């Protein structure tokens, strides 16, 4: 199987023909071009490669998944965001936002220039975008993903203080469901993922759910750059 | 005659008392705001104006329009798009569209920053749609336009490859008849157009249309970004 892309055509494979072990490891090569990214979220696959490497593309079985209401908050973590000490925007600043994902290394090491101007053209293009936590004037976490329909692929998010990561996630949330959204993709589970409420579906099922949801939509101005928490 | 418009008001005058020539020139100012853009096309009122310029507001008489059914296809086209290289997608790319119009040096050279800022800010809002048309994995063409209902504004397309703005528009042309789409708009006559199938009706005709067709509705979901041809 494992198919070996190139310039000359921005389709993939199918996602059932991914390799088991590592778990989802479909296609390698092709570029980060708006097309090909486009194409490859329509189709349940997303790009993840350690730098120095060819672009790998994936599509795990089972994939990491979260639905909004079951976001799982600490009792303790309620009570902060009670009184929270943030304030959340939305789309005001992307590059910010994945560059904070990016400088952290970790998960976010496989964050290059490269993915990052990918993703940045993505959100100038409307597709990608951020939500971002404020202590004052300073951005001190955030995420950021790729929408399609009233499904959101989370990609990443990061925290340079306390609880600034479950804030984005759960004001997020609250927006999200608010005005339609059904579904998040965590892509693969993870402990931190995993104590948030994410769980594990086929990825059978979670393509069922992609093709069904990126179809439908948002408010016309979900998406538009705004404040989404603020006491 | 012919007003200047204040960054008070977002009214415009009756475009039946526009000029003649140049034919449609019914007023100057204001600003490029979301609320005015979409109350000029509401009017069957558009703008364009020369960099440098100040804006100019048009509606002309007769106007250019586009009946999707009588799309005219050649029969080497049809040749062509039966076993087509080109992809067409909705809405994956409105600012490399409007910006692929905007280099075309012939007269797209009217979009400034400022034309392509307007325009972003109605796609943002879910008014300016984008049909994009792509070879491999890169763009080759397209169109952007002002929807209004069952109505359709067509803005401007552009291509970088043989056919690709025929199939741009024959693709949305398809899609559009199939959920209720009725006219588009099209201003004014060019050789091109007019090959195309475009045509010439008065302007009351079509001023009658859009009060008739904006109240028409496609399915809700029609402008999500998507895959509307592929090729094989
Ligand atoms: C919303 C989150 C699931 C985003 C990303 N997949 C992460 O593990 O941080
Ligand atoms: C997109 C076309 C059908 C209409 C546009 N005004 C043009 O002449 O390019």
């Amino acid at each position: 199987r494992l198919v070996q892309l190139s310039r000359h055509s921005i389709a993939f494979p199918s996602p059932e023909g991914a390799l088991r072990e590592p778990n989802g490891l479909l296609a390698l090569g092709g570029d980060l071009s708006p097309a090909r990214l486009l194409m490859a979220y329509q189709r349940g696959i997303f790009p993840w490669f350690s730098p120095g490497d060819p672009i790998l593309w994936w599509s795990p079985d089972p994939r990491a998944v979260l639905w909004p209401e079951s976001l799982h908050i600490s009792r303790s973590m309620k009570r902060f965001h009670k009184r929270s000490p943030y304030r959340v925007t939305m789309n005001y600043a992307f590059g910010q936002v994945i560059e904070g994902c990016a400088s952290d290394r970790e998960e976010g090491t496989w964050i290059t220039r490269g993915v990052v101007e990918a993703y940045h053209r993505l959100h100038e293009l409307g597709h990608a975008h951020s939500i971002e936590v404020w202590r004052e004037d300073e951005l001190v976490g955030g995420m950021y993903g790729v929408a399609q329909g009233t499904l959101f692929c989370g990609e990443s998010m990061f925290s340079r203080m306390e609880n600034a990561s479950k804030t984005a996630l759960l004001v997020f949330c609250e927006e999200f469901i608010g005005h339609g959204g059904k579904l998040i993709d965590c892509q693969v589970l993870n402990d931190h993922t995993a104590s948030l409420g994410a769980c594990e579906i086929p990825r059978r099922d979670y393509l069922n759910y992609l093709n069904q949801m990126r179809l439908g939509r948002l408010p016309n101005n979900f998406w538009v750059p705004r404040c989404l928490f603020s006491p």
